[PDB]
């Protein structure tokens, strides 16, 4: 099927980190994910595609779900560079519309609950941590839970996969976090923002202020207090990745969380992360294949940042509260 | 028995890539496995030593299946730096004649048939592509299916994974054309040409001509095209390891297999050879080879120059392999 | 979750840095017992470590240290050691190791008394013979694997047998403890003590503190090529050892520090730094699966063969030694 | 089809000479099988030369101490057996045959529990079984050995765990109470064969000659050594159990398990039978269970037990004795 | 070990049939925790079923039973019956339950003390109502099977979730216990015992003992189908509970039961022995045995059309008893 | 909880004399796939067999049965056999089918659709070459075995190999079909009906029928025991299949079927009753509830037909080289 063939193609052009692993799934999930990374991927194709009117957005997005079961329809005035999906979104949906109607149920519903939150912050900004997580919840947090809903209507994950929403909202939001906070510099030299005002604000006047090298020192110690948040997230993200027991699945879910825990302890008290590019001893004998490997690399990169938290920064004591409960727990 | 552990010395002596792999192999599968290796490396330092006339050579290639089986066959001619295991034959065959009988046939007949086939390409090169897969198959090929008769006759691998020789001789004619593709320098210097000539004629006038700079453009653009070849057979390579289900016949298997796609992803498209998620999940399991392979295709992908004339087919079967499923 | 406990577990990743990781990985109830088992292993240790202490007041504290885990004010703050806290705070991890079941307080309470006595016993002394070497490696590693193998077949996770093999599990922390000691000769030398085997380098030097000595280096790597080819005697045992383990978090554990353990002697071999200082395939694989330790130990196994000098008083011996782990 | 025709030989002659172990033996995993099959060939050709009467003990010997050699003699064969199972010896090349084509390992547990074995076999050619502990002496030679050379080969085939092999006296355990239980039933079937098995310091203060109880007015008599000689027994029950509950192999437990079960049932019948004198003797929650998990097993063991104690007679001399053992297996 | 120990298990053999080697199959603690409970409540049925005891004095003896287990002197001299022996002996029986893991006191002590309870108050009424034939059957099964349940769960050789559903275990009593009584009918009958319904059987006959009368064969056969028909519902949680289970010795322990209840009312079912003696215990049930759940339920289900294309239309229950069996068939 | 399922079961249990305990056994999703795999089946054989519909109309029933599954209100009136309840019943079979996972139904429909065409094309002729015999057992036997593999596999509790290999699931399926042909000699004699191998029976009579004549029993017996060693070589590859499998209740229903056929033949070897009748069948110690178990089973009954061998039977030799070849390989 060359319509299935493109599919795949547009996914290693939109999807550098997750390809790979994807197109390792067993069976079933391996097309739905497919898929499910295509609509995802479109919907925020617009939401990021400023060339278009809020008043023309919105109604794009919120019938956004809609465009799947329409056979015609797909933009074309989309400037951005994912815009190829897009435009031949028609291929997308022939596939969509070949997916078991249990697939096309998560799926369409997640798009259409996503096509909503997306629109809701088209106008208004992130202010309390608070709103950080609900937002986290539209964009990233809701992708968490429809996967997990799709490992068990595919039969290779227990139920209970699919039904802790909580877990598979925490996944979503340590990794949305995790970026928000890396990708915080082209985010800013992108006129977009989405740290949470009432934490930069106890800072300096405006979030772009970060940007400018007479605040770097202040920069750093609100990145600190953001990444003491997503730290937050460990316990569940944990427990979740226990209780997988499909290998091809864990391989999923696992090296994503993963690399997110050592971003975050390359990037803690690190003023590279306002200047340009942060890159990432018993972890060169360990690999993220199974669970006990995880958890001793992840409590690895735990005391390396627990080891690098300097006395006098004012999210310290926070910093080492959640670290020392991950440790204990369990 | 000593004569056991002279073998495993020579192993060591005469492997690097398997020696310690080989070694790791469970139950029967190890001793089986290192003779195995040890008899057709024998047969290959035959095959290599110049210093043999032809006219005595094929026989001994035509009946070194046949040695095996000769408490005191020996050779002492063989100038070769592998001579070791010729000169002290006895001791390799007399192992042989204590593995279970099951693979004495095993690897008396592959060592038959090996034998013939090198004897065949002696006096030729290969010539066209359906050439190039049948050499392939007598030096790679056969080898494959050997280890995959011997995996399900010990049990530890299901009896599919002997039965499916087309699978099997995939895995080694894949491994065998990437090092060709790679030692194209190596054995231009020593006088050997495995490079398909339909193929390289297409660019040049003698196979060499690709080692002269002023063909670097003509010498690049038919590496990518024999590495296209290979990456056909990809596709088999998986549905192989797929069917594994023993931890040390799988790392003995997807180890090679891995590193030699890595091989190609280092050598298309890189005039060098004629002079992400990797670095977090090793070839344990099936789901993490498929992942590296994928990996693998990618780079190779984001480096197909539309001005290659291969650029269709590198594409077109990259696309299958991704698609796949 | 207690606090006690978490105070426990922030002085196991002060004790210690490539071990904290692992036990913490441990599955369910193993996770605490194993780390508490570490912990009180630090203080008593501590203990024979301090030399502000007299042998006079050592023996009865090392033989009596196994009853104070029942002592909630037990406590020694006369030590100097970068490991005080553990002694002095050690209340706070007696507590838990009181909330810890049945199964595994009898286990480790057994541990330190055995090791406690044997441990006083070279207070004084040293090691002569090799099969002293043995002994007293038995009562400082070997106890200690035969400790954490009878607290995993206690869990339940691990079969049974894995704690009834006593003798491979000795052969396990054997393993570790020599080649500790073979690679930190200097810091041991310059720190008051001794274990290199006395009737080892005796027939080397006059003085264990000789090969310190820049004119005795080839005396010195020669002893030390014995000494590793006596510890590689061990590596049957291991090998069988983890083939029998079930459970991955256990695996883990075990296999890892047998991996550093042989990368180890296989770089201290022959080599002179030894006495100055510190110090393909393989690439490829992780040591989380037996096949793979496999292939990982008998690659170094090569690195350690095809360098030794056949000018060496024990080339034979270390070759052939070399030779029954390859047809294994 | 086109694979060793002699190996079928020797599975022809072990549904020969074994007609209730063949059918367990061939459903051993991998190589256990033919070391299995190979092993129980060699000690059985092993036994007939022993158990031919028809050979002068001068010439008897020397083959028995040589017997395990002959293993690596290609054309050693004995065609002046006149015993049954003379086929075997007759064809004995064949069988060395497919000894020499295992792997050498297994040829060491094997030829070593061959040597051994027929060194004890030439020690009672020319004695008798006077007190117990010579009686365990002869059945360690025996019987005892075999369980040890079987689980030396579990362990050397890494089926089962090097404690196997390691705990020489527990597998000693299981050999004896097979041979004991077998001997204690062959009575009569031994008598008129002109072999005496029981011992001595046993019978002897029962009757002043073997044979007595053969004759019906010592009837009772004879059940009262019938039932010492069974209390003996029993005392191998603690360690056949501690044997078994190591096995994880499942073919290997069922060819352990078995022969044990079957060993407990028929002293059950035996115990103070009469029959046991007279004629052959033969066979209800273990109808519901069967001896493929230790549980079973044992349940199967403690049902057989309860059903010797509640038949002890007060008056018998055993009594304590008896009681005293089926209380300490009932209580672990 | 203990002398006190195996004097228990010396009791276990000789009160209970077979049930004592399943028990002491048992793995680690449980075995002698079992060994306990079992004893315990021996007695206390020992005392109930002895009618030599005054109504006055057997009372207080039922409510106060669970407290005699701490007094180190307590014992009953007066008992009559055969079992008697664990009231006279009962200071061990009593000095060893004191020395099992509190935990384990603690079931066995709260299902004694409200069996007690239970026990007590039908001293003197009959079963009436099929809602009171469940009240009975709880005090001495169900309470039964709640206890083991909590027994394996404390032990930790299976999950919390065995000891928590009461109402499965519940029905694993109830099951048997309900099948003994439907096939001891005739029996209990003979020695003045009446446990069927007295609401159930009197819309057949005027008195129990009618069916016994040979020109009543055609309503007690009828009568019995309905009780039968009324067990039946007990099998869904039947085979919920053996699902749960983890441990072979354990499953052993309940499955076996279980399965022997079935294939005795499959047995019973519209036959007319059940009112003249006792009743024969009667496919794929050949070929495997009780030790995994989906042998069991294969079992099961085999003996669910055993009673099903048995089932005549002139039959009352013929409707009603078929709408049970099709719903135990499509529950997964 | 659905009164259609409850009625699929309830047919189970009738069409399904000593099958439907064993198939309410399977785990999961199986459990449904299976027990409705096998009312289609029973509906497709019950018209093969039903010898009121002519041939060319049962030809295109045959055919088109795949399809019928998707046609809600078929059924089929006129069949007059004794287990036609499922096909004047049908739409309530096809209804549950339809509710069966896509994964299950692409199976049980491709498997129908091969059936189909098979048993078309032996309606008006009879088993001639043992080649063809072995054909015949492949379309009414092996295609169930290679069908119920495949469920096996998609449930995800049978390892995706199990599956693959459809030459062992072929023979696990002509190993006891073949049983049956031999054992229901007389009862598919008395009916009007021939399965035995033309090319083999004529070497011993002039008309199939001529063994049901009691002055042609030791003929029948040297016929009967060829069959028997032919049917004996297929349980090498019953013992890989077997070996295979991990799940607990799929082992049971597959070790199950395949040890009561070997008893079977063990019972009907060199037996005359065969030919007068139906023939009734360390065995105590242990079940089939293991591999192990099973092969010890298995060989006891090899045993058993092996030491009553004739030497006189023009099979002997065959029949030792089978049990031999078993027994060591
Ligand atoms: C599997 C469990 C429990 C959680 C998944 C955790 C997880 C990858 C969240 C996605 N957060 C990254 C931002 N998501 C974006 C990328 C991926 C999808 C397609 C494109 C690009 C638009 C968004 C959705
Ligand atoms: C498997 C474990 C733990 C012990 C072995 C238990 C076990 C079979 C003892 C044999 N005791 C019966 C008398 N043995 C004889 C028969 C079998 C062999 C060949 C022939 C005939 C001569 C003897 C040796
Ligand atoms: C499990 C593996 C590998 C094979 C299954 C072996 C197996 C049941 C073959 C069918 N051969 C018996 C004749 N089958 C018929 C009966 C049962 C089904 C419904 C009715 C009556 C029509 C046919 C199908």
């Amino acid at each position: 099927s060359s319509s299935l063939k493109t599919c795949y193609k547009y996914l290693n052009q939109t999807s550098r980190s997750f390809a790979a692993v994807i197109q390792a799934l067993d069976g079933e999930m391996r097309n739905a994910v497919c898929i499910f990374y295509l609509v995802l991927r479109a919907l925020d194709t617009l939401e990021d595609d400023m060339t278009i009117s809020v008043e023309k957005k919105v109604p794009l997005l919120h019938n956004f779900h809609s465009f799947l079961y329409q056979p015609d329809w797909r933009f074309m005035e989309s400037k951005e560079k994912d815009r190829q999906v897009l435009e031949d979104f028609p291929t997308i949906s022939l596939e969509f519309r070949n997916l078991a109607e249990k697939y096309q149920t998560v799926i369409a519903d997640i798009c259409r609950r996503m096509g909503i939150g997306m629109a809701e912050f088209l106008d208004k900004h992130v202010t309390s941590e608070q709103e950080w997580d609900k937002y986290c919840h539209y964009v990233a947090g809701l992708v968490g839970i429809g996967l997990s809903r799709l490992f068990s209507a595919s039969e290779f994950e227990d139920p209970l996969v699919g039904e802790d929403t909580e877990r598979a909202n925490s996944m979503g939001l340590f990794l949305q976090k995790t970026n928000i906070i890396r990708d915080y510099l082209e985010d800013q030299q992108g006129g977009r923002e989405f740290w949470p005002q009432e934490v930069w604000s106890r800072y300096v006047k405006k979030l772009g202020d970060f940007a400018l090298p007479e605040n770097i020192d202040l920069a750093v110690q609100c990145l600190n207090e953001l990444i003491t948040n997503a730290l937050h997230h460990i316990p569940d993200v944990i427990t979740y990745l226990s209780r997988l027991r499909n290998q091809s699945v864990f391989n999923f879910c696992a090296i994503p969380q993963v690399m997110a825990i050592a971003t975050l302890a390359a990037c803690y008290n690190n003023q590279q992360v306002f200047k340009g590019a942060v890159l990432i001893a018993v972890t060169l004998m360990m690999d993220a294949t199974n669970m006990p490997a995880v958890k001793a690399i992840i409590y690895q990169y735990m005391e390396e940042i627990y080891h690098r938290i300097p006395d006098s920064n004012p999210s310290s004591s926070k910093t080492r509260q959640i670290i020392s409960t991950i440790r204990t727990q369990n």
